[PDB]
């Protein structure tokens, strides 16, 4: 029988799954979210995000509360390799060399927040906002038909139950059963080597002393691995390879294997090891050959699998499920066509496939088999989070404009089309307010001073096209009243590409820019020109 209907269908509850369900629901769509286990994960993996990932949260609205929850994390500052916790120091370094200097480019730092306690916090927010999560609830199998998607769901309770929605967005992880359903090929080296996450008790705070490290490489005769300790400084993560071409297995990490290699790592005689799970992963290097299937959506580890070394995987799965979820929701309200959500592939694949080649360079480096052209290749974490440049029918070009890459420095990107819209500190009534705080639900025009023509295109095309824009005038200085936005340094004209004080940028709900005029229009049909504008990235 029947187990009701939403318009979105969420399969699985890990951080993407978790995160479309919150922006989901910010964006006023009902959905239902399945996950087969009983809660949130078990077994932290992610444990670094990056700014962009902190403004999405910020979005979320829950960026301060994991900021609080990871005030333990703050002080885990460094990055070192050693013989063992006990032992000799083999390196010591910065975990992000300019966390520091972001300060002109995003608010947000690196957050260093095991995955187990940031789940609970999205899980608690998409509740709040209206998602229906169901947990211990898992998709068997799914059909689609021109109207729909009809799931087959199993709570464990006997019997199966069906599930009716128009889109299905699979957050199901590396092994997604909808992708393996849908026979979506996968590109990339394929699976590298074999890993166990082995996350465990033991008390540090006599080896660690004053120390705090953010990710520590072990390397002494009986463990080679990466320990990453927690706040409390009385347990971590132990994460070690085994090579079945030598005859090892996961059936080798017993209990007492496990506690004898985190003993090992931590290299104190006495020291009192709880294994408290075992997570097996392969290091992988894999991305669907198209993230849209209809009314399915692929999205997180379900669209693509990268190596860990970098930490992008959760990051670029947060940044998927911001970027389809308003598009689904403009197409439910009738406000855009279904060529809107084609541009989930369009923009993200291209995304993924860069971002899982970065994956795969940092690990040939820290492998030592990178060529001087791989070295070469390798980007900072803050251009492969917040450089992405989008090429789709959800931007639209400068006339003069040229094709800009998938990532590059994002301070040279000034507002391009495609780019995420700069951060400028504004004023609006007696407050500082972030252009980034402006953006998250409608689309947002930006002008400058002399920028009526602009404001005035976009209140009548809001009626013509039933669509909310919040329109701005951007006013150099501090002599600036209601019904604009005070630019005190100047600032905003410049970091937004020069614009002239005829000209404007329109921001998508996700923050990317989707168009800019320098100036007035040269026909002097600011109106008809942002109402086609708005019909082509709307796709009608
Ligand atoms: C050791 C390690 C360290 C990492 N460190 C970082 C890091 O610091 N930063 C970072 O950004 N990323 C990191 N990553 C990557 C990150 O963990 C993943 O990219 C992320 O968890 C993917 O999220 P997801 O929701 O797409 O998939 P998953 O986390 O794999 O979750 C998928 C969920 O779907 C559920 N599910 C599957 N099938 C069904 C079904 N049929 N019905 C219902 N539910 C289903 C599963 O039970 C699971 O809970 C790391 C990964 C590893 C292995
Ligand atoms: O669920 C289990 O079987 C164990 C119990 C805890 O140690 C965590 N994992
Ligand atoms: O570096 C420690 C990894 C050992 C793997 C294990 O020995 C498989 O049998
Ligand atoms: O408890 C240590 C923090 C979590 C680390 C994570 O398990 C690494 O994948
Ligand atoms: O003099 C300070 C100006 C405040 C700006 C105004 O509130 C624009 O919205
Ligand atoms: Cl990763």
């Amino acid at each position: 029988g029947p187990s009701g209907s939403a318009p979105v269908l969420i399969v699985g509850g890990s951080l993407v799954g978790l995160s479309t369900a919150v922006f989901l629901a910010r964006h006023g769509v009902r959905c239902t979210l399945v996950e087969r286990h009983p809660g949130t994960s078990v077994h932290p993996r992610a444990v670094g995000y990056y700014p962009r990932t902190g403004e999405l949260l910020r979005q979320a609205g829950v960026e301060d509360a994991a900021v609080r929850e990871a005030s333990g994390f703050a002080t885990h500052r460094t990055r070192a390799g050693v013989t063992s916790l006990a032992g000799e120091v083999l390196f010591s370094k910065e975990e992000l060399e300019g966390d520091d200097d972001l300060g002109d480019l995003t608010p947000s730092r690196l957050l260093l927040l095991p995955q187990d306690r940031l789940e609970p916090l999205l899980r608690d927010r998409a509740v709040e906002l209206g998602a229906d999560l169901r947990f211990g609830t898992e998709l068997v199998s799914f059909a689609e038909d021109p109207e729909g998607v009809t799931a087959v769901l199993d709570d464990g309770t006997g019997g199966t139950r069906t599930f009716r929605s128009s889109y299905l967005v699979a957050c199901d992880g590396p092994r997604s059963t909808v992708r393996e359903a849908l026979k979506v090929p996968r590109q990339g080296r394929g699976v590298l080597s074999r890993h166990v996450s082995i996350a465990f008790g033991a008390d540090l705070r006599p080896v660690l002393g004053d120390r705090r490290y953010s990710v520590v490489h072990v390397k002494n005769p009986q463990v080679t691995g990466i320990l990453v300790h927690d706040d409390t400084l009385t347990g971590g993560t132990l994460i070690v390879g085994y090579r079945p071409e030598d005859g090892e297995s996961l059936e080798d990490f017993t209990d007492d294997r496990c506690a004898e290699l985190v003993g090992a790592a931590v290299g104190a005689p006495g020291v009192e090891v709880t294994i408290r799970s075992r997570f097996p992963w392969d290091m992988a290097e894999q991305v669907a050959e198209s993230f849209v299937h209809g009314r399915v959506l692929l999205a997180g580890d379900a669209a693509h699998v990268v190596p860990p070394t970098g930490g992008y995987g959760a990051n670029t799965g947060i940044a998927d499920a911001h970027n389809l979820a308003w598009k689904l929701a403009l197409v439910a309200a009738g406000v855009a066509g279904p060529g809107l959500v084609e541009t989930y592939d369009a923009e993200r694949r291209p995304v993924a496939v860069y971002t899982a080649e970065q994956g795969s360079l940092q690990l040939a480096l820290r492998s030592g088999t990178a060529t001087p052209e791989q070295q070469a290749a390798v980007a900072d974490a803050v251009t492969v989070t917040s450089g992405q440049a989008y090429r789709s029918t959800a931007v639209v070009g400068e006339p003069d404009g040229a094709d800009l890459p998938v990532a590059s420095d994002p301070r040279e990107l000034r507002g391009a089309p495609g780019t995420r819209a700069p951060y400028v500190e504004l004023l609006r009534g007696g407050e500082t307010v972030s252009t980034l705080d402006l953006f998250g639900r409608d689309f947002v025009l930006l002008t400058g001073e002399h920028g009526r023509e602009w404001i005035s295109a976009a209140v009548s095309a809001s009626a013509g096209l039933g669509l909310k824009i919040t329109a701005r005038r951007v006013v150099p200085g501090t002599d600036a009243g209601a019904g604009t936005l005070a630019d005190p340094d100047g600032d905003w004209s410049e970091r937004y590409g020069g614009l002239r004080p005829e000209g404007a940028v329109l921001v998508r709900p996700d923050g990317v820019v989707a168009w800019r005029s320098p100036g007035a229009d040269p026909g002097g049909e600011e109106s008809a020109v942002l109402a086609a504008v708005l019909r082509s990235v709307l796709a009608r």
